[PDB]
């Protein structure tokens, strides 16, 4: 399986008008539209939308789902059109995530803190059809992962949890030893925006 496909299974969220289309914001001097990797995170932003500009934004908005590899295909194709106005397309990684990760940083090393993801050194998952590193968005399903490792293991090992920039694992010359999980709750809430729908 192509990275491309293995972006798709992570979610991604924007606040949208009702016919989806997003709401662009001037960000000196260029636009900017923004993706969020936690539907929570979204959430708050149309909160602020109502709350200072309800007359704007009220019966007016909503929260839209796409794709990592969605997301992706904008971020690549704006550095293109750059070359040969357009849209900048901000990806946001979730917000209590990036607190999370802080504390797996050292001082100088969380400067660069990007787009976190967890893994855990002496964890694995079987995909299709050997075994790869689980790459968590969440750390709590990484710690939950772990305990039920523990729970059943013979012997007592450690679990170093180590995190990583997203982006960097995109261009890894060998990807193929990870395999990416979605926040559990991320994946959890495209049940309310379907099941919520007329």
């Amino acid at each position: 399986r192509p990275i491309e496909e293995k972006l798709e299974v992570i979610p991604v969220f924007l606040i949208t008008n009702y016919n989806s289309s997003p709401y662009i914001f001037q960000e000196n001097e260029k636009q900017v539209c923004y993706m969020f990797l936690c539907p929570y995170d979204a959430e708050n932003m149309l909160n602020d939308m109502i709350k200072y500009n309800g007359m704007k934004y009220n019966g007016n908005i909503k929260i839209h789902n796409i794709t990592m590899k969605k997301a992706y295909e904008l971020m690549k194709e704006f550095l293109q059109l750059e070359k040969m106005q357009n849209i900048y397309w901000k990806l946001i990684s979730s917000k209590r995530q990036l607190q999370n990760a802080l504390y797996y940083l050292s001082f100088t090393k969380k400067s660069e803190l990007m787009y976190p993801v967890f893994y855990a050194e002496n964890l694995y998952i079987q995909k299709d059809g050997s075994n790869i590193i689980p790459l968590f968005f969440d750390l709590e399903d990484l710690k939950e992962a772990i305990e039920e490792q523990k729970n059943k293991a013979l012997s007592k090992v450690d679990y170093k949890i180590k995190v990583l920039n997203m982006v960097d694992l995109i261009f890894t010359e060998d990807h193929k030893k990870f395999g990416f999980v979605p926040s559990t709750q991320s994946v959890k809430y495209l049940d309310k925006l379907n099941i919520g729908t007329k």
